[PDB]
């Protein structure tokens, strides 16, 4: 099936992006605020228990990850998904490039914008509007999310936390 | 800070109660087909630790659990509530059991019922015709669950994992 690997923020910031995505985001009753650490993959069933393998020590190597978010901006006009970015830092992109490594093994580790995603599938016009009004309202949060997760999409699109990885 | 300890099955059965959730279940978009957690509590977020330790052994002293699903059944006449549901057993009993011990110590129950809800806060009447529906549709779905669920309330009412424990 279809696994992913994210961070769950602080609630204070999933209640702040929740406060948009529940009118311009689709995934809101998809899966909580949250920023992705790899592209979601297909994954066999008996091939899993190495994975979660994998993680582990992915994590053990790794530690808690400051996040400091200073901004909405959009990926458009390459895609109409608006977010509160994240600024990068080398310890964000060390993870992101060894979540791509050993059986999750290769093709890629790059161009990684660590994100929180607040609205997406808006039309140019629906997109110009939020990005409005989301322009002139500020953003100032920085907080460390010690753990990730491991999920699997559901039938419904919607997904669902299988384990738990905290980080050193 | 409102926490839920609870077992998301496979995605097989979350699938199957979601295509009734959907439907009749506010909880859909807030949480993924699960099994009770114990009662839902107030903890002080800070003093989380503890919680996480006493967890951590619980599961510690426990064993993967079968679920054996057996039929559709409904809470009524105390809550229009319509769920799956699971064979009680002595194990899923004792972890109850010990979910109201240590520093999660209160006062428990009303009749520990294993099971997986697909519909609730329905009137009298959309409740009848639900039942009607689903009370005699079959339904033999047996799978072993290893792990159970630590989560969070957000504002919004849907509900974050915090932490994932393994059984045994």
């Amino acid at each position: 099936m279809k696994y992913g690997i994210v961070l769950f923020p602080s609630k204070k910031l999933q209640d702040l992006a929740n406060s948009y995505r529940k009118r311009y985001d689709p995934s809101y009753s998809l899966i909580p605020p949250h920023l992705t650490l790899r592209a979601s993959f297909e994954c066999a069933e008996e091939k899993a228990d190495q994975l979660v393998s994998h993680l582990r020590n992915i994590a053990k190597e790794s530690h808690p990850l400051v996040l400091k978010m200073t901004k909405y901006s959009s990926f458009a006009p390459v895609n109409n998904v608006i977010y509160i970015k994240a600024e990068p830092t080398e310890e964000l992109k060390t993870l992101n490039e060894k979540l791509y490594t050993g059986v999750l093994a290769g093709e890629q580790e790059y161009n990684f914008v660590p994100h929180v995603t607040v609205g997406q599938n808006l039309s140019d016009d629906e997109h110009s509007d939020v990005l409005g009004q989301l322009k002139m309202q500020e953003v100032s949060h920085e907080e460390i999310v010690d753990r990730f997760h491991l999920l699997y999409q559901l039938e419904n699109g919607s997904w669902t936390v299988y384990e738990t990885f905290l980080l050193g």
